[PDB]
């Protein structure tokens, strides 16, 4: 294929996180509104 590796996308801001612990942890900074 395009051996693109899907990576956790912030629904926010749109960023590729390497784990979804992180993208917990993002989750929380992208939600501060
Ligand atoms: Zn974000």
């Amino acid at each position: 294929g395009s051996r693109l590796p899907k990576l956790y996308l912030c629904e926010f801001c749109l960023k590729y996180m390497k784990s979804r612990t992180i993208l917990q942890q993002h989750m929380k900074k992208c939600g501060w509104f």
